[PDB]
C-alpha cells in the first residue's frame, strides 16, 4: 500500500559502519556491519499529537509500507535487524536497521603493495505504481564509527555520491545509490620483510662476478636462484593473484630476467676463459660487475615511474 | 490451484545478472546474483479496471498460485527474494523475485589458459493436472548488467537458448530451459608470470652444453631440475587440476622429458669421453646445442596445433 | 494418524539423482542433489473418483499422515523440498520431494589411483504402533539422469539393493535401505603428470654408476633426492591421506629406499677405491647399472601383483 | 508449565551416535550425528487407558512441557529434528530427537602418533522452581551404531558417567551429564610413510664419516639437511600443532640436533686434518662411525620411555 | 511499550563466558559461548505476592518489554536462546539467555610470540523515549567457567569495566559496556620448536670461517641459507602476519642480514686470497669467528631490550 501523491516519492538514505573487517583480496569481498537509515513522507499515516498525546508513534515493520530497498553487490543477501521504526507526525518515517554483508567490490593491484583502494556498495530500490528515488542525508551517512579499522590499511573516509543513478531495468524505474569507502595500504612492514632479502639473495648471485671459479659459479648462481624460488613460495601470501601487470612482479619478473642473464654471463666467461681469450672474459666479468647493479638501478626507476609517475 | 484451459500452461521466464562471482576452478562452480521473471496467464484472478478502478493489482505470493520453477544445477539452493507481483486484468502475471545461487557448471581445462568457458543454468517445472511448459521472454532475459565481471575473465555475452527441452519424468512431463554465460580468459599475465621463467631456467639447463665439466654439468642441470620444480610448486595455485589432458602440462610433462635427456645427453659426453673418445663426446655436445632448442620449438609447435589448430 | 491394517506397512521408495558432486577425499564425502519418492497405502484417505469428479486428489503436506523416513549416512542432514503429493483413489498415496544432502560414505585407497568406489546413502524408517517397512520401486529408483558427472570418475551404476535390513533398536523395528553409486577412476591423466616425473628424477639418480667421482656423485644422488621430495610436495594433493596400506605409496616408500641404497653403493664404492681395491669398487658400480633398474622392474611386478593379482 | 511434587525432577537421558565424523586436530572439534532420548513423569498429562482406548498418546512439542536439556561444549548449536514423543498412562514422558553437533573437546597430543583420545560430550539442564536434575538411562544410551567410524582411529567405546555434576550457578542448581567416545589411532601407515624416510635421510647424513673429502662432506650433510627440511614439509599435515611437549618432534628436535652436531664433527675432522694432526681427525671421525648411531638409539630410547613408560 | 519514570533506566548486565575457542590469529576474531544476563525494574509489571500467591512470575519474552542490548563488535551476530525470565514483586526483571557469537577484537603480535592479549566484548544499547543506560553486576559477571581455554593460552581474568561509555548517535543517547577478556600466550613449546633449530642452521653458516674452500663455503653458506628459507616455510603456520613491525622477524629480518654479510665475507677471503694477500684474508675469516657471535649476541640484546625492556 505506497503513498500516494503527484510527486516521485524521495527516500533519504544513511549508512554508518560500525565495524568493517575481513578484506578478502583473493575474492574480491571485504565484510561490513553498519547501520542503514532510511526516511520518507507518508501522509496516509500523518497523525495528531494533540489527540493522541505522544510526540511520536512507533510501529511494528509488519504494520506499515516500507520501500524495498536492496543492495546490488552483496552475496550473503538479507542479513537484517530492525532497530526503530519512528512516524513523526506530518507523515515522514524514520526507519532504522542494524545490517551486516559480504560486499563484492573489485579491488587494483597495479601498484602493489602501495595501493589504495575504494571499496564501493550500491543501493538500488525498484518503483512500483508511483515513481520512486533514494538519496542521501548526510547526517545519517557519516558511516565511520571512530573505532573502524582494516588491519593493515589507513582508512580514509567513508562518503556517499549524493546524486542517484536512475535508470530504465525491465519496465521500471530504479534509482540506485553509491557508497565508497577509502583505503590506503600499510605497505612499510613489507621493506623488511618482503623487499629487502629478495635483493640480498640477488646481490649474492652478483658475487660471481669476482669469481672465475666456474663450479664456484653454478654454485653460486643456481643456488642462490633456488634460494630465490624458495623465498618466493615463502612469501606467495603477500603477492595476491591478478590477470594483470602488477608493479610487484614486474619487478619479480625482472629479477628471474637478471638470474638468467647472469648465467648467460658466466657461461661466457667461462666459454672464454677456455678458448683461451682470458683478457675478453676477465673484461667482461669486470664491467658486470658494474653493469648488473646499474642496469638494475635503472631498470627499477623506469619501472618505477611507469607506473607511479604516469 | 493451478489456472485451468484446453491448452498446455506456457510461462514466461528472464533471468537478468546483477552480479556474478567466484569462479571455482576447483569445485567447478560459480556464484550468482540476479533478478528472475515469470510471467505466466491466469483467467481466474483476471479482473475489471473499471468497477475496481486500478490498472494493475498487486498481490502477497501466499495469495495466489505460483508455479514451482526450479533451478536443476544449483547447491546451496533456494536463497529467494520476492520484489514484485502484478496482475494485469486479463489475468497475465508477472512474478520477479531476487536470488543467488552457486550454480554448478563444468569446465573444460584443455587449452588453459586460453580456454573460453560456456557457463550454464538450467531451469525445470513439472507438470502437475495440466500440462506445463517454459519459455525465454527476451526484453527480460537480456542478463547482462554492464557492472559484471569476473576478474580475469572477459564476459562475451548471456543469452537463453529459446527451444525448451520437454521430456517425461517419474511419469510427468517436465520442461527445462538452459541459460548461457560465455566467458573467455584473460592469459596475457600469465606471460610474464608463468611460461617466461619456467624457459629461462630450462635455458639455464641448456648451458650444460657449452662445458665439459661433468661436476659444473650434473650441478647445472640437477640445480635447475630442483629450481623447476619450485617454481612449479610456486605457480601451483594457477594450474587447476584435471583428469584429462591439458595443454599447459602436456608442455610441462615435455619439459621433464627435456631434463631427463639432458642429463643422459650429459652423462654420455662425460662416459664417452672417459672412454678416450673425446671426438664423440664434443661432437654430441656441439650438435645438442641445435638439438635441443630445436626438438623444442618444434615439438612445441606440434603441441600448439594439436591442441588449437586441431 | 498412522493407516491401521493386520499387515506390516510397507512404503515403496525412490532415490533419483539429478546431478552428483563434490567428492571429498578428505572427509569422505560426496554432496547429492536428487529426487526422493515415497508411495504407501491408506485406505483412511481413499475416495470415490464419481461423487468427487477427480481421478487424482492432491493434498499439503501438513494435511495427512506421512512416514518419518531419513537419511542415516549424512551430515547437513534435512535440506528438503517438497513437490508433489498425490492421492490415488484406493488410498494409495504418491510422495515426491526434492532434496540434497551431503553422504557420509567411506571410500578405500588402497588401490589408487586404480581405484573403483561404491557410494552409499542409507534410508531408514523406525515402527510405531503398526510396524513399518521401507522396499524399492525399480520404476522410480533408475536414478540416474543422464548429466551426472563426477570430474575425473566414471559413473559406472545407481542401483538399489531390494532386500531391506529389518532390526530390532531401542525397543522398534527398523527398516534400512541401501542405494548404492558405483565409480571408477580417471586414472590416465596421472602417468603423464605424477609416475613418469618421479621416474625420471629417479633415474638421473641412477646415473651415477656412470661416474667415479665421488664429489659428483653425492651431489647426483643426492641433489636428486631434494628434487624427488619437492616433487612429491607438488603432487601432495593427488595423493589422499590414509591410515592403510596404499599402492601407491608402497611404490613410493620403495622410491625412497632406491635413493638410500643408491646412496649405500655410492659410498661403498668410494671407500673401496680408496681402500686401494679399485677392481671390487667397479665391479659393484659396473653391477648396479643392471641391478638397481631390475630389482625395481621386479619389485614393481611383485607389488602391482600383490595389491591387484591378489 | 512444569510438573509438580515434593521431589527433584529427575530426568533420564539417553545419546545414541548414528555417525561420527570430521575429527579435527587443528580446531579441537569434531562432528557427530545422534539421537537423543528424554523421559521424566508428568501426573499433569496422566491418562486413563480405559475411557480414552489407547496405550500410548503422542503430542506435538508445542502442546506440553519439555526441559532445556542443552550441549555445553557445542559450536553449531541447536541443529535439533523432533523424531517421537510418547506419553505413557502413569505420565511418564519418552522424547525422542535426531540431532547433529559439532563438539568441542580438547585433543591431548603428547603420545603422538600413538595416542589415545577421549573426546566429551556434555549435557545441562538448569533448574526452574522445581529443583532439576538429570541422569543417564543405559538401555538408550548404548550410543554406537556399529557403522560409526573415525577414518584412521580405532573407537573403543561410547559410555556415560553415571552420576551427574550438580552445582549452583547464577542462583540456580544446574545438573550436568558427561558422556565420552574413546578411541586410539591407526599409527602403522605412518612408519612407512614418516618415520623411516626421516631415518633413512639422518643416515645418509651419516655416510660422511667414511669421507675425507671436506667438499663431499659440506655437500652430503648440508644437502641432507636441506632433503630433511623439505620432507619435513612433505608430511606437515601429519604433525598437528600443538603448545605442548610431543614425542614426535621431541624426536624431530633431536634429529636437526644430530644435523647440527654431525656439522660440528665433519668441520672439526677438517680443521684437525689443516692443523697437520691427521691421526686425530681420522680418530674422531672412525668413532663417530660408532657414536652417533649409538647415542642416537640411547637417546631414542630415553625419549621413548619418558614419554611412554612415564 | 517501555517502563516509565522521571529518572534513566539503569539495566544490570552479566556475561558469563561457559566455553570460549577459535581463537583465530589471521582474522583478529575468536568464537565465545557464554551466559547473558538482564536486569531492570519495570513497575508496570510489578504484583501482588499475596492474592497470586507465588514468589516469582515467569514469563514468556514475547508477552513482555525487553531492551535491545546488542554486541558492538560481532560478525554471526543473533545467535540467542531465551533461558530463563523471572520477574520480581517490585517489578524488576531478571532476564537470561545463553547466547555464542564470533568476536572481533584486534591483537597485537609486536612482543610475539612473548605476547599477551585483551580480548573485548561490547555491548551497546539505544536510547527511546526514555534515556537508558547499562551498568555491570559483578555477582553475574564473574564470567569464567574454571574450564574455559584457549590452547596455548594462559586465560588471567574476566573482568568487566564498570563505568558505561554513554554518547550521542544520530541523535540518540546510547550507552555501551566494555567486557575483556585477557590472556597470555605459552610461548615454551616454541623454543625447541622454532628458535634453537633457526639458530643451528645459522651457526651451520658460520661454520664457513675455519674453511678456505671457497668451493666448499659457497656451498655452505648457500645451502644452508636455503635450508634457512625452507625452514622458515616449515614453520609459516606459527608465525602470523602483522602490518606492524614484530619482535620475531625483526629477529629473522637480522637472520637474512647475517646470511648475507656471510657471503660478503667469503667472497671477500676470496678475492683477497687470489690477489696475493693471503695475511688479509686469514686475518679477516680468523676476526669473523669471533665478529659474527658476538654482534649477533649484542643485536640480538639491543632487539631484545627495544621491544620488551622499552
Ligand atoms: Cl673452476
Ligand atoms: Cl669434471
Ligand atoms: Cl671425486
Ligand atoms: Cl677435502
Ligand atoms: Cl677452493
Ligand atoms: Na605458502
Ligand atoms: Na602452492
Ligand atoms: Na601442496
Ligand atoms: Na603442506
Ligand atoms: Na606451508
Amino acid at each position: 500500500p505506497p503513498p500516494i501523491a503527484d510527486e516521485p516519492l524521495t527516500v533519504n538514505t544513511g549508512i554508518y559502519l560500525i565495524e568493517c573487517y575481513s578484506l578478502d583480496d583473493k575474492a574480491e569481498t571485504f565484510k561490513v556491519n553498519a547501520f542503514l537509515s532510511l526516511s520518507w513522507k507518508d501522509r496516509r499515516l500523518a497523525f495528531d499529537p494533540v489527540r493522541s498525546g505522544v510526540r511520536v508513534k512507533t510501529y511494528e515493520p509488519e504494520a506499515i509500507w516500507i520501500p524495498e530497498i536492496r543492495f546490488v553487490n552483496v552475496e550473503n543477501a538479507r542479513d537484517a535487524d530492525v532497530v526503530d521504526i519512528s512516524v513523526s507526525p506530518d507523515g515522514t518515517v524514520q526507519y532504522l536497521e542494524r545490517f551486516s554483508a559480504r560486499v563484492l567490490s573489485p579491488l587494483d593491484f597495479r601498484r602493489y603493495p602501495f595501493d589504495s583502494q575504494t571499496l564501493h556498495i550500491y543501493l538500488i530500490v525498484r518503483s512500483v505504481d508511483t515513481r520512486n528515488i533514494v538519496l542521501a542525508v548526510d547526517l545519517e551517512k557519516v558511516g565511520k564509527n571512530d573505532d573502524v579499522f582494516l588491519t593493515g590499511w589507513d582508512i580514509e573516509s567513508f562518503t556517499a555520491v549524493v546524486k542517484p543513478a536512475n535508470f530504465a531495468l525491465e519496465d521500471r524505474l530504479e534509482s540506485k545509490l553509491d557508497y565508497q569507502l577509502r583505503i590506503s595500504r600499510q605497505y612499510f612492514s613489507y621493506i623488511p620483510n618482503i623487499i629487502l632479502p629478495m635483493l640480498f639473495i640477488l646481490f649474492i648471485s652478483w658475487t660471481a662476478f669476482w669469481s672465475t671459479s666456474y663450479e664456484a659459479n653454478v654454485t653460486l648462481v643456481v643456488s642462490t636462484l633456488i634460494a630465490h624460488i624458495a623465498f618466493n613460495i615463502l612469501v606467495e601470501t603477500n603477492l595476491p593473484k591478478a590477470p594483470y601487470m602488477t608493479y610487484t612482479g614486474a619487478i619479480i619478473f625482472m629479477i628471474y630476467l637478471f638470474y638468467f642473464v647472469a648465467v648467460i654471463e658466466v657461461t661466457v666467461q667461462h666459454y672464454l676463459k677456455v678458448e683461451s681469450q682470458p683478457a675478453r672474459a676477465a673484461s667482461i666479468t669486470r664491467a658486470s660487475r658494474i653493469a648488473f647493479p646499474v642496469v638494475f638501478l635503472l631498470a627499477n626507476i623506469i619501472l618505477a615511474f611507469l607506473f607511479f609517475g604516469f
